[PDB]
């Protein structure tokens, strides 16, 4: 009856090893009584026990306080700053005003010298069908200094979290399970030509750094290489990180993104190294932090939006009863422990090569203990952690929570390491991601593997039950902010398409933070994810034949070369005029959210169709054609042209 309670309070226990010494007792076998609590310290949710005639409440209470005396024992162990970042010392003008409670703020710095606005095409488009904008969802705002100082106490300002004894000895006992020694010490750094392929020349300055990465790029090269050699050596450099809010004007991405979801992921503080250190980084350690092989398994930061969904069903149908267990892990960039952080470390030095190991135990010992500078001069030391705008942020962490989720999983179940691949498949994407099992499997990892992930230091979001989610039909995936939604294509085959709110798209698509041929191009990125949405896919026609004259912009996500029908039938297999059911399910689940705000009118939709014929109906050859609907109202056919989809 009080077995909860103490399932609860076992999520706020130390994590301990093992103890044969004593008898190692369950959260309801205490409820049961005739136990008495010798220590908090927690071992896959067993605690060090001796049987005594005990009242459950009893229990409970030796239990709350022999956690409370420890909690008031081992709090404010103290901050230390290791010399090789002494630097920054001589750097400090005033003092600090962080009011910082678990890291130091020895002081501030000197200070050196955006608005949401609405796409007027894609917005009159909308408008004119009685969509009311201002209903719709506020995305992408910014916030506050003040709200800034709070967010970094909030989040960031948390000692390392205790992580079970011998762990990260266990987590590399399952990479090498998963290793791929064709490849060990074979990486080489790059050449400034293929770095340079795959960038933006807007990369983010840093806080002392006064060029953007093209700037860098164009003027100081001579320097980045200088910064190699130092870590290549082993020698200490100015390692520093600049903290500004998310949505700042300085939170710009150096690589390409699969979509809009990726910045939604983004923690509310954005912390970066100089575009400098950013680049000697990246030059050398590309083949990882690029994912250039894949090998990390199940990693999906390649993969297309429109395709993971397609990819993961033929994973699905494989099974006896699949379930899904999402990852929700709670802001996972704070929970990256230092101990963490050199298991990455001592996995990019299997796959590099001899002469870059000393570059990485160096590199590693900065990101150890990282000096941050706030946007206001306000400097604080960060314990451990992931800095979002770090090259390795999504390869470190996406290899990081594959191995964490298996070493949970498997001592949950009892599924031996080595068997794993052949009994679940796992898909990640930084911390976002979930496991396919058969639901025995799967239901068992779901209520025993948050107080897991509680000793490894990865803590779940609070869920009904300390249950993780569990999905147990296709379609309830929830996957990098979409979920998949099946459509029949004219020639009665099915496959997966990214589904999301119709709310949340609409935003997405009717703002951007600070032209016609950029609205082209987002009708085009959008209409490749979402041409499900009869909605959404018919506003992106009418965008596209406005002004064809107009070549599309190519700053977003997608953009397209000669005529776009024949570039969206190139990349999803069939020609849009093919889509001739969404399912209708999943369509009303995704449709809610629009009438729950009342963003639309009862006949939004019909005068949005009316509104494609009055534009279809004309002779000739017309993109809004393009949709089944309009052409069988029409009478009329779009023809396409050659096409070519590109990032």
């Amino acid at each position: 009856n009080l077995t909860p309670l103490f399932e609860e309070l076992l999520q706020q226990c130390p994590p301990g090893g093992q103890n044969k010494t004593a008898h190692m007792v369950s959260a309801y076998q205490l409820a049961q009584g005739n136990w008495m609590p010798t220590s908090c310290h927690v071992f896959m949710g067993t605690i060090s026990a001796r049987r005594t005639k005990t009242h459950p409440y009893e229990a409970y209470v030796k239990l709350r306080e022999l956690v409370e005396e420890h909690k008031m024992k081992t709090l404010c162990p103290g901050s230390s700053l290791g010399k090789h970042n002494d630097w920054i010392i001589g750097k400090i003008k005033y003092q600090g005003n962080l009011r910082t409670k678990h890291m130091l703020n020895p002081g501030k710095v000197a200070e050196q010298l955006r608005h949401n606005v609405y796409n007027k095409t894609i917005g009159s488009v909308m408008t004119a069908t009685g969509i009311r904008l201002e209903k719709l969802p506020v995305v992408r705002a910014q916030t506050d200094t003040t709200n800034f100082h709070q967010a970094i106490r909030d989040k960031i300002d948390k000692e390392e979290n205790l992580q079970t004894p011998g762990l990260h000895k266990k987590l590399m006992e399952v990479f090498n399970a998963l290793k791929r020694p064709e490849l060990e010490s074979s990486y080489d750094a790059v050449e400034w030509e293929e770095l340079e392929r795959g960038i933006n020349r807007k990369g983010a300055a840093g806080f002392f750094e006064r060029k953007n990465i093209g700037e860098i790029l164009d003027s100081e090269k001579n320097k980045v290489e200088e910064i190699i050699d130092n870590l290549k050596k082993g020698r200490n450099i100015k390692y520093y990180e600049t903290a500004i809010p998310k949505n700042e004007k300085r939170d710009v991405n150096d690589d390409w993104t699969a979509g809009d979801f990726v910045d939604e992921k983004k923690p509310r503080v954005i912390q970066y190294p100089e575009a400098k250190t950013r680049l000697a980084i990246t030059k050398v350690m590309y083949k990882w932090v690029k994912q250039k092989p894949v090998v990390i398994p199940g990693y999906e930061g390649k993969t297309p939006l429109f395709q993971i969904f397609d990819k993961v069903k033929k994973e699905w149908d494989q099974f006896q009863n699949p379930v899904a267990v999402s990852f929700d892990t709670k802001a996972w960039d704070t929970q990256v422990t230092t101990k963490d952080l050199e298991l990455i470390k001592d996995i990019q030095k299997y796959y590099f090569k001899k002469k870059w190991h000393k570059f990485i135990d160096t590199l590693t010992m900065h990101m150890t203990e990282v000096p941050v500078i706030c946007a206001d001069g306000e400097v604080y030391i960060r314990k451990g952690q992931r800095g979002s705008g770090q090259p390795d942020t999504s390869a470190g962490n996406s290899m990081l929570n594959v191995l964490t989720m298996v070493y949970a999983f498997c001592e949950a179940t009892g599924v031996p390491y080595k068997s794993f691949d052949r009994v679940a498949k796992i898909h990640v994407c930084g911390d976002d991601g979930f496991l396919i099992t058969e639901r025995a499997l799967g239901e068992k990892f779901a209520s025993k593997g948050v107080q897991i992930l509680a000793e490894a230091g990865k803590p779940q979001k609070i869920t009904e039950g300390d249950k993780m989610k569990v999905a147990y039909q296709f379609d309830d995936i929830e996957f990098c902010s979409h979920t998949p939604i099946q459509v029949r294509w004219s020639d009665n085959t099915s496959s997966y398409m990214p589904g999301r709110n119709t709310t949340t798209i609409l935003a997405k698509m009717a703002t951007r933070l600070d032209t016609i041929a950029y609205e082209k191009a987002v009708a085009f990125s959008f209409l490749l994810m979402y041409s499900w949405n009869p909605l959404i896919r018919r506003i992106c026609l009418l965008v596209l034949s406005t002004e064809l004259q107009v070549k599309p912009g190519k700053s977003t996500t997608y953009y397209y070369e000669g005529d776009p029908i024949s570039a969206y039938k190139e990349v999803i297999g069939h020609n849009l005029f093919d889509l001739k059911r969404t399912s209708f399910e999943k369509l009303a689940k995704l449709n809610l959210s629009m009438s729950v705000l009342g963003a639309w009118t009862r006949h939004t939709s019909k005068r949005l169709l009316q509104d494609c014929v009055n534009m279809g109906v004309k002779e000739g050859n017309w993109l809004v054609n393009a949709d089944r609907l309009v052409s069988s109202k029409t009478g009329n056919r779009y023809i396409p042209g050659e096409g070519h989809t590109l990032q």
